[PDB]
């Protein structure tokens, strides 16, 4: 995240970390916890990736120093990615991640509600962006949680800035003209919640952007909202 500030502890409870075992264990990318046994991410995160047993998913972190060998995590028994996902700048970046246990939610993890149809036409003026990205383009993974105010902008809007791709329906932009804060690599797969009627709704999964915090040039994110059919029919069990 660039431009943010260090989080308070449990301030994002459905806020997860996804790290990959291989060849040595780091931080991949964000997620979200919206089931018991299901985190939302972005399916970009998994290039590369042939197996989920080298996944492991931690909740209720904070700093990343609280992740050792002795810290407990949820293994991931199944992938799930949108099956028109070709790559994050043509939309679809969405995936799914089957937990192989259930999380026992508290205060320190509980689940993000996804947004209603009906809040389509609703108008988010208290949106944040959350993760352990880069701070800057070129730096590194982040110990603190960091999080950023960043208000959404229109798609007509995010059109504008990005002439040489198609911002569709499908996707949602939050920033500012000036730039400063955004998200950046490492924030992906993360959420970007929304607070409207005191209830936090999980409008957006970190996406992609031309670089980070750069101005005119909101970042991109996956427009949750158009997509709650196709998460309703993948975690249906079978």
């Amino acid at each position: 995240i660039v431009g943010g500030t260090a989080s308070v502890r449990g301030e994002w409870p459905w806020q997860v970390t996804l790290h990959t075992t291989s060849p040595t264990q780091r931080h991949l990318c964000g997620g979200s916890i919206i089931g018991n046994q299901w985190i939302l991410t972005a399916a970009h995160c998994f290039y590369g990736v042939e197996s989920p047993k080298i996944l492991r998913v931690y909740s209720g972190i904070l700093n990343q120093a609280e992740i050792a060998e002795d810290t407990s995590f949820f293994g991931v028994q199944e992938i799930i990615i949108h099956d028109q996902y070709k790559m994050a700048e043509s939309g679809y970046d969405i995936a799914l991640l089957k937990l192989e246990t259930t999380v026992n939610y508290a205060d320190s993890q509980r689940p993000i509600s996804l947004p209603s149809k009906g809040d389509r036409n609703v108008i988010y003026t208290d949106c944040w962006v959350t993760g352990w990205g880069y701070r800057k383009l070129r730096d590194k993974i982040q110990n603190t949680l960091q999080k950023a105010k960043i208000p959404l902008v229109t798609n007509e809007e995010c059109q504008k800035r990005y002439r040489g791709h198609k911002i569709t329906h499908k996707m949602i932009c939050a920033g500012y003209r000036e730039g400063g804060k955004d998200a950046c690599k490492g924030d992906s797969g993360g959420p970007l919640s929304c607070k409207h009627n005191e209830v936090w709704h999980l409008v957006g999964i970190t996406s992609w952007g031309e670089g980070c915090a750069q101005r005119e040039r909101p970042g991109v994110y996956t427009n949750v909202v158009e997509y709650v059919d196709w998460i309703l029919e993948k975690t249906q069990a079978v």
